[PDB]
């Protein structure tokens, strides 16, 4: 079925990964170099094994696809995936005691949860406190769409490619990065998903993903579904009907954590896998939003608390 | 046997490879994302079933590591393989008939084999004519060890990250990247080797490099043989032992020129794969020349004219 190899890296990494510790005392389980691929025409690559949010993954995808790099537009969406690395530099920040909240937020839960809604309502409608704070700066939406430059001016990459999908299908040119050697040494993030490339093959737009790092359980199966999402709005955009998805990873990891929890998800059959709907009579990816993107049949076993 | 992924590779394009044309009119056949994986404890990864030369690989190989991007360097060790896009750039520059000598160098390949050989000469002695025409620019040598920045300044990501193996054999962050979004769009050549990795498991050094486009008869029997010295020359800097070196491409092609030359090659049988010797007393890769590297017991079968 569709999803096996999640299921297949699930199992490699416990049964033969090797151990290591990491940048906090937790432990880790990995494996590098692993393949992944998808045949998007016989469905859409979105957990059955465990209840995967798309309404998260869709917002947080156009977001990147309109370049924005502001939390705001995830918030006004209830979506607050990516509000901790920006509260993270609002405690910092010399106009601020949650120093430290991370490795501490599981023993005051009352306070935090509470100080980070006031971030966030904050950031909802003051505008020259989110255009500080809301920024998180360095992120998918500025190296996909406006990567900075050497003397000075921005380049859109994926605008670029998007073109050269339709003018020369058969490029081997067809690549977007979010590696920045000059951002990476100091930077909240070095991107975990590296790199893509398409190609085109008899109608089909497929598309790899290089991601230097994962956590299986609580990353890979989100991470599946936006780079499908993201193949499908480009095949749609340039008239193409969808190949394969194919998901390449440096390290893939599962933290000691983690261990119990993917094992009972590994006891679950996976079930049909469900349809993607797209508004056809947009093919304008990127002033896509919400509703011209639907998921049909979606019927996940239950989320498992983490 | 170690080769046997090549071979495969190899099989797979003919077989069930996709029909499409190129920048010149004369046809590949190709596939998305396949990967290679050789044990380099079970030995080198130099092709038997094709004389592959050395000699070349290491020389070519030290001049990236040198951080040079100068034709001179791989002329003094008789090495003409990137003479040609050099020599192109010599006949265009306002100082001056072998315009377009690709499209028909093969039907007058004594006067080009002669005019190539002036400009080799002048190169190997004229400072001043080398360092204009002999200096590639944009290339390995640059991206590896002097990636340019944004603020004018210069950056060795391969230094850094060697320091960084030494430092943090465990990290996922080990990375380095020869695509630079800001110089593809016009550009000599956009890298063809994308990017690579580390990764360190239990006292062995692994690497996987994603690589964008592949010429399987002429162009990846070299690579694979690159990017393994590659992995031996840190691990012996770092006092590792060696681990996988992992192949991942995007488009892997065969000209259609090259499907009688590569199905003889199929009928060939592996032999033991031969042994590399480093001199066990230096550990600087970056001040390695040609003596520090020897390999033992390279019997190959013929080379393929092509
Ligand atoms: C604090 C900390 C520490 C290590 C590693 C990460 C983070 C973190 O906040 N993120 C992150 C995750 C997602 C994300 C999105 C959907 C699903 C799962 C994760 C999106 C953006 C992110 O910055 C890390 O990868
Ligand atoms: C002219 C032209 C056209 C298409 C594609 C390439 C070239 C070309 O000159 N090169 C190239 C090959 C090698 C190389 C090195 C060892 C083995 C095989 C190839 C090294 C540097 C190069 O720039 C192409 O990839
Ligand atoms: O979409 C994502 C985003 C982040 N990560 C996680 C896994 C790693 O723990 C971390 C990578 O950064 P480093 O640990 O390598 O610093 O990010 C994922 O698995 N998937
Ligand atoms: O080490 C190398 C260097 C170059 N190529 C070739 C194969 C492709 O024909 C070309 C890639 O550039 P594009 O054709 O995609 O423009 O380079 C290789 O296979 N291996």
């Amino acid at each position: 079925m569709l999803e096996q190899p999640y299921l297949d890296l699930a199992k490699k990494v416990l049964d033969e990964g090797h151990f290591k510790p990491d940048r906090t005392h937790t432990g880790t389980y990995s494996i590098f170099g692993h393949q992944m691929r998808f045949d998007l025409s016989k469905g859409f690559p979105l957990l059955t094994t465990k209840k995967v949010p798309f309404g998260l993954i869709k917002s947080e995808l156009l977001w990147f696809l309109h370049g924005d790099t502001n939390i705001r537009f995830l918030l006004q969406h209830r979506n607050h995936i990516w509000d901790e690395w920006a509260f993270e530099k609002w405690v910092k920040s010399d106009e601020y005691d949650m120093t430290d909240f991370g490795h501490r937020s599981q023993k005051f839960a009352a306070v935090y949860h509470e100080e980070m809604a006031k971030f966030d309502d904050r950031v909802l409608h003051d505008d020259a406190f989110a255009a500080k704070y809301g920024d998180l700066g360095l992120v998918y939406g500025s190296q996909w769409r406006a990567w900075h430059t050497s003397k000075g001016d921005t380049i859109d990459q994926l605008g670029d490619v998007i073109e050269q999908i339709k003018t020369h299908p058969y490029s081997r040119r067809l690549i977007v990065s979010a590696w920045n050697p000059e951002d990476v040494p100091t930077m909240a993030l070095p991107p975990c998903h590296t790199l893509y490339q398409f190609y085109v093959n008899d109608g089909k737009l497929s598309l790899q993903l290089y991601q230097r790092s994962a956590d299986i359980f609580l990353g890979v199966p989100f991470n599946i579904a936006s780079y499908a999402l993201l193949t499908h709005l480009v095949a749609h955009e340039c008239g193409l009907e969808v190949g394969e998805f194919i998901h390449t990873f440096g390290d893939a990891h599962l933290y000691v954590n983690h261990l119990d929890q993917i094992k009972e998800q590994l006891s679950r059959t996976p079930r049909p896998a469900p349809t993607l709907q797209l508004n056809p009579d947009k093919h304008d990816i990127f002033d896509f939003d919400m509703k011209d993107i639907k998921l049909l049949n979606y019927d996940p076993y239950p989320a498992i608390k983490a």
